């Protein structure tokens, strides 16, 4: 009845630690990764402190490989002092991450100009992620031709934005993108419900016609990744509601009962959560790690999922069929249902691993 | 000095065996591979007896788990008599062959409607690949979306070829191509030397425009794959000369040159040799497996390559930096140097690994 899946990669979420650690730690965040089937994930920079330099990154490291329970890469943040600093220790993250739209003090870039240092001086075999919205993906894609090298974008929820990487993908150009379910299975007709907090997200829910561009261009979509956000309650229903949805323990369900009404593929779906993101990012396979679901069980979302400390889902009360039964991780049961049962320090820098790191000419 | 690649994967590898042994076997054929740093190779059902039926398909497999020094997997050729049969076997195969153009008398089909036929009855979730060239591409594509499924295109060697799969890429439609070495490292130009007996090939040899046009659109090409054709020198120099050329222990040398003078980048090599091939035909990771090669050592290609039976190469007199130093097949030394160190039978059908099945729906 089960079906057996890889072991599924998620190359965007905030697991906030260090500093934000009542939203989410390495523990909680890895333990919602595997009842999502996933188990490799790669964490964004934008923690307190950020991940802009070497003494951050070691720090970060070494509290992922103590709280992580899945395999997991690190990125680095492009500031705008750090151009030309990261040489030394820029094969040990997954990539380097541009937040190029509104967005934390420190990550912060204030010119086109700083983009274009970042990518004349980080080490040209090594992947650049950006989050760029709207007119943003035109600008940066330009700044990669003009230094002659490639880069993936971020979240991807606007036609505008998904059918400009078309036309960039048309004439030859070397960039990728990501889509996070939230953007395919979320709109403006859902914000009556979700309300002006909760609802607060960037990208920002797109209308019924962004969210039917996305599908109608699936060929486009190299991965989906959930940009798992954690915010606490408190915080999306408050005065200043920060941007982001929790979603790593919702991701596969959604994207399995889209398989099982034949909006994609079985295959479609595992390129863009286990083969795209290998190949961009250059992750290592995991050896004797699978996923086992169940893709005849029906239910609903509930008001918060059993893991993440966001303790809320924007997804609640849609009806889907699929659930993870179990995951494997490297040899040992990780999880079966509803139980995570490899301890936090079980996941491994996956950067580390002799088949982990970029191949680079000498 | 070296530079370590994972382990890559040859894809379209004609290794005679059964019935062509004299032209190289499996144990002769996968040494090739090795010394061209190919660790896995799927091979072509063209052989005598040709692989149309599930007996044939025993006694391949056997013979191959016998004789294979490196991993592989093979193919199932489609015919006029076996579409609709194939359904309890097609899971252990890379995938169907379908020979659209001249060829040999059990693989022939006569019609389009046996073309549809294959897709109809082939299962929804494997692979296919097409020997298709000039408008027969055009007309297998049609066949797919008829079908509403994807197809591989085999040994691209045209502008017209690859400019047709790029439209089809530029609609969203699920298509990958192959292109062969020959086909970007030879043309017209070199027939004159090659004579119309060793020059003979199919897809033939094109015009300095289709290579540029190759070259130019980089991009579309999914995979690099050798289709390695050996046959004797004395078969190509007599009479009825068939078509094909060696080229497992060139193909890397060939690329790598290609990559020291910056005509692709060193990842768009590894995307072509190991993950998109991977992820197109749901191959299986090989664990403790990896290729060192030495980019700086200059050589010239001689009158024959070691290894292969065939006893001869197109690209005689070719100058090309790069080299094979050694190969890592799942922690054993098994090329160094000019010596192959595993002996035949130490490959394994990657189809009978847990990791190696193609997901599909119960
Ligand atoms: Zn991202
Ligand atoms: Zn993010
Ligand atoms: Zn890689
Ligand atoms: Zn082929
Ligand atoms: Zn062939
Ligand atoms: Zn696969």
């Amino acid at each position: 009845k089960l079906v057996r899946l890889p072991g599924l990669i998620d190359v965007h979420v905030h697991l906030r630690e260090p500093g934000g650690t009542h939203k989410e730690d390495f523990a909680s965040g890895t333990a919602a990764a595997l009842a999502g089937g996933i188990t490799m994930v790669c964490a964004m920079p934008n923690t307190r402190p950020p991940i802009i330099d070497g003494p951050a990154l070691a720090l970060a490291q070494k509290l992922a490989e103590a709280g992580a329970r899945c395999d997991f890469a690190l990125f680095l943040g492009a500031s705008s002092e750090n151009a030309g600093t990261l040489g030394t220790v820029a094969g040990s993250a997954a990539g380097l991450k541009l937040y190029l739209n509104e967005t934390l003090s420190e990550l912060r870039l204030d010119s086109v100009v700083q983009w274009m240092e970042h990518f004349e001086t980080w080490p040209s075999h090594l992947p650049i992620v950006a989050h760029a919205e709207q007119q943003t993906v035109a600008a940066v894609l330009m700044v990669a031709q003009l230094t002659q090298r490639s880069v993936h974008i971020c979240h991807v929820a606007r036609k505008e934005e998904i059918l400009l990487i078309k036309a960039a993908k048309a004439r030859g150009l070397p960039v990728t993108c990501e889509v996070a379910p939230h953007h395919l299975f979320l709109s403006h007709d859902d914000l009556e419900r979700l309300g002006p907090g909760k609802g607060e997200v960037r990208p920002e829910l797109g209308s019924r016609q962004d969210v039917e561009a996305l599908w109608e261009n699936m060929a486009v979509i190299d991965c989906f990744a959930s940009d798992h956000a954690p915010h606490t309650l408190e915080e999306k229903c408050g005065s200043r509601p920060p941007p982001g949805f929790p979603g790593l323990e919702t991701m596969l369900p959604l994207l399995l009962t889209a398989v099982s009404e034949g909006r994609l593929s079985l295959d479609d779906l595992l390129q863009r959560l286990h083969h795209n993101p290998r190949r961009i990012f250059h992750l290592p396979p995991q050896e004797d790690t699978y996923v086992e679901v169940d893709l005849e069980h029906e239910w609903t979302i509930p008001s918060h999922m059993p893991f993440s400390k966001a303790h809320w889902t924007p997804f609640e009360g849609q009806k889907v069929k699929g659930t993870v039964r179990r995951v494997v991780l490297r040899g040992e049961v990780a999880y079966i249902d509803g139980q995570v049962l490899v301890p936090p320090g079980y996941g491994q820098d996956v950067r580390k691993w002799p088949q982990g790191a970029v191949p680079q000419l000498p």
